[PDB]
């Protein structure tokens, strides 16, 4: 039986590139995408709606970007002001001392990710093609349903599970 099979390449599960030990701009390209399948927000424990893992995460895997539009840092106080007028809820994150990531607008479900000590996620910032974006990236393996957490590094009061926990979050 195995004779005919002989010559046949062998096939095993692919692996996905956002996990791979590639180059940054080959493991974003097809990050939208990715993340997609990998995290949805749902209600959580820790607070109000949460990001979770929908199909296990890879160590060191790119699991969704921060989405949304890069700002000045001035820009900042009077679109927070405008966001508050409107009623509208204000979702930034900091690149630099110069320039912010502002996802009010045209986020995505990565500003649903919530607080804790003891974090499974972090953060860097990549350039692709001229371009910056904030990418999180798992620390370790994530299972399907936990729930994907950052360390906010910043009183009020911390509702994370950790044993090591702050107590607050500033
Ligand atoms: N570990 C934690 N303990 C208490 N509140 C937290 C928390 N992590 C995040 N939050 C809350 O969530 C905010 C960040 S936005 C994160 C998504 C949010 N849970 C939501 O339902 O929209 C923080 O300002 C804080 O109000
Ligand atoms: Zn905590």
């Amino acid at each position: 039986p195995n004779d005919e099979e002989e010559e046949e390449v062998q096939l095993k599960s692919a692996r996905r590139a956002t996990s791979m030990d590639l180059p940054m701009p080959m493991r974003f390209r097809h990050l939208k995408k990715t993340s997609k399948e990998a995290v949805g927000v749902y209600r959580s424990p820790i607070h109000g709606r949460g990001l979770f893992c929908k199909r296990n995460i890879d160590a060191g895997e790119m699991v969704i970007e921060y989405a949304g539009n890069v700002i000045r840092s001035i820009q900042t106080d009077k679109r927070e002001k405008y966001y508050d007028s409107k009623g509208i809820g204000c979702y930034m994150f900091r690149i630099d001392d110069s320039e912010v990531v502002d996802a009010t607008m045209h986020g995505n479900a990565a500003r649903f990710i919530n607080h804790s000590c003891e974090p499974n996620c972090y953060s860097r910032v990549i350039n692709i093609d001229g371009q910056k974006h904030i990418v999180i990236f798992a620390m370790r393996k994530i299972y399907r349903g936990e729930e994907l957490t950052y360390d906010y590094k910043f009183k009020l009061p911390c509702n994370c599970g950790a044993k090591k926990c702050r107590k607050f979050l500033n």
